[PDB]
């Protein structure tokens, strides 16, 4: 395990700064009660040998997802029983995630932009764009 | 027929300016001697009432493909005898196409960004990015 090496590695927690996130959740066809709002969300990203770990948690919703990824290599995970295909890449020095949910014909473009101890995440699906800001912790 | 109303609408013609294009074609698994280089290429994009036409032509290669699209709506076109899926969206003032090649398990990003007078097309598949510049015909 390594916790340094890239600006986007570390332990990030959401702030009150959020833009259009319910519209993004709705564009995913998900119920706003369970998936929307601005509940405390954590992103932890670190390195393990030749690959990376990305753990997303929302403790309010008792929700946790641990993602293994190698840069530029397709991976597969699940949310309940829906398969999610993803590929993380570095582009312009930002971390990007290409996230496909083929059984729901949904493509999500995630982008992580670091500015000091702040992380700005952009979420895009179809023509809907949302942003959330995170701080180091 | 309407030829104005979006910066990317018009008749565009390739220039000598091109960047990393053969690496993009290679990452797609296509022969360079037939699909690489910088052969004269035209993109014509215009509106027809309730949809757009996007015509791509490479006269040296006897290639002419008439794509019809509605923004935010998935369409299909043929390759060999297999289906290619696309969906065009606006990213503010620019045009983006999300392309699935299911036979080959590839996802291609196209972007059309107008700066002049001049159109910059970006092609991206995984971590490989290429660019080509077009001038108004
Ligand atoms: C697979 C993409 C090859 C198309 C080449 C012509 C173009 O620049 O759009
Ligand atoms: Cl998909
Ligand atoms: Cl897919
Ligand atoms: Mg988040
Ligand atoms: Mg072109
Ligand atoms: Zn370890
Ligand atoms: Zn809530
Ligand atoms: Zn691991
Ligand atoms: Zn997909
Ligand atoms: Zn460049
Ligand atoms: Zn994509």
């Amino acid at each position: 395990s390594e916790w340094t090496g890239k600006s986007w590695m570390g332990k990030w927690e959401s702030t009150d700064r959020i833009e259009n996130f319910d519209a993004f959740i709705s564009a995913l066809g998900l119920p706003l009660e369970q998936y929307g709002g601005n509940h405390k969300t954590f992103h932890k990203i670190w390195k393990e040998g030749d690959h990376y770990h990305h753990q997303i948690s929302v403790p309010d919703k008792n929700y946790k997802n641990d993602v293994n990824f190698k840069l530029n290599e397709e991976g597969t995970t699940q949310h309940n029983n829906t398969e999610i295909k993803y590929k993380y890449t570095e582009d312009g020095g930002n971390l990007k995630a290409e996230v496909h949910v083929p059984s729901r014909n949904k493509v999500i473009h995630d982008e992580y932009k670091v500015n000091g101890d702040e992380l700005e995440k952009t979420y895009k699906v179809g023509d809907v764009t949302a942003k959330r800001w995170y701080k180091k912790s």
